[PDB]
């Protein structure tokens, strides 16, 4: 338009909470004035300002102490490439569909996001709290059906990109590290027939996840494990302090009886290239597969993860 000095008022941010007013020179690009810049996850580093941009909020990278501090307080990470991978992933997740299925927010399949849909579904049924404000907020919105952000954060925290199939268990591990499980505790009694006995105590994420069996009952009765030497020593739960536990194991035909578990995940296909679907229950058993739901009276299939509700448990040994 009118050839003259033109500068518009926009806002820059790293957490979308603290907004920094900026007067930009329309005669140059965002990159030249802010460095890598984003608008709704879309990279606009190489373009110049538009009047349509007045009053809009742009994401930039932590280029100064204030920004570094703000980004850290919000996301709780020091990974320099975090903000970038997040915007990059959000640029895609914002196009996904998040239908309500069985009363839970699910995700229409796209880009092998079935493992993310399983994670999201599981979370909504667990008493779990995040410490990173970034996740508290995005999670709150996902429960209402607007999970584009929450999905992008999960991808960024577990350092995966849109398109690649991930492992639910492993993804929960990365994710739960930013949850409040500071009071989660597990005490295991190990007994090697030969070399006596000891007691192992796990806390945080390690206190709620187990790999080997899908049965929480077995963990309580005893499960074998390779000893320093000799055979496989026995091990069993003595104390459990958490709002839930997750029992994992390689997919295998398993029967799931309603009332005996919280929710679970089945996986069909080959290692790293199969398909996940979520199993839960309300009035009956529900099989949630993205935007698909199937109600059944009984279930038996390839299960890898089973969640159980917990408060506090102690042995009768
Ligand atoms: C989807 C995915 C992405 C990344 C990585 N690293 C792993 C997986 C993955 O295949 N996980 C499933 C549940 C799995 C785990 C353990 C043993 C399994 C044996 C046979 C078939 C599946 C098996
Ligand atoms: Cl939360
Ligand atoms: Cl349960
Ligand atoms: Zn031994």
């Amino acid at each position: 338009a009118s050839m003259e000095v033109k500068t518009i008022k926009v806002f820059t941010t790293v957490d979308n909470t603290n907004l920094h007013t900026q007067l930009v020179d329309m005669s140059m690009t965002y990159g030249q004035q802010f460095g890598p810049t984003y608008l709704d996850g879309a990279d606009v580093t190489k373009i110049k300002p538009h009047v349509n941009h007045e009053g809009k909020t742009f994401f930039v990278l932590p280029s100064d102490d204030t920004l570094r501090s703000e980004a850290f307080e919000y996301y709780h990470t020091l990974d320099e490439s975090f903000l970038g991978r997040y915007m990059s992933a959000l640029n895609h997740t914002k196009k996904w569909k998040f239908p309500q299925v069985g009363g839970l927010t699910s995700i229409k399949w796209a880009d092998n996001n079935c493992y993310l849909s399983s994670v999201l579904l599981a979370l909504q049924q667990l008493e779990v709290k995040f410490n990173a404000p970034a996740l508290q907020e995005a999670y709150y919105r996902a429960r209402a059906g607007d999970a584009a952000n929450f999905c992008a954060l999960i991808l960024a925290y577990s350092n995966k990109t849109v398109g690649e199939l991930g492992d639910v268990r492993e993804t929960m591990t990365h994710l739960l590290q930013h949850a409040n499980l500071e009071s989660a505790k597990r005490v295991l009694n190990v007994v090697c027939k030969h070399c006596g006995q000891k007691t192992t105590t796990l806390t945080g994420v390690e206190a709620v996840m187990y790999m080997g069996t899908l049965s929480y009952d077995n963990l309580k009765t005893g499960v074998s494990i390779p000893c320093v030497c000799g055979r496989d020593a026995t091990q069993y739960l003595v104390q459990q302090e958490s709002s839930f536990v997750m029992m994992s194991a390689p997919p295998a035909e398993y029967k799931l009886q309603q009332g005996t578990f919280l929710c679970a995940n089945e996986y069909t296909g080959n290692y790293q290239c199969g398909h996940y679907t979520h199993i839960t229950a309300k009035e009956t058993l529900y099989r949630i597969d993205g935007a698909h739901l199937t109600k059944m009276s009984e279930y038996k299939g390839p299960v890898t993860d089973v969640f159980y509700k917990e408060t506090s448990y102690t042995t009768t040994i």
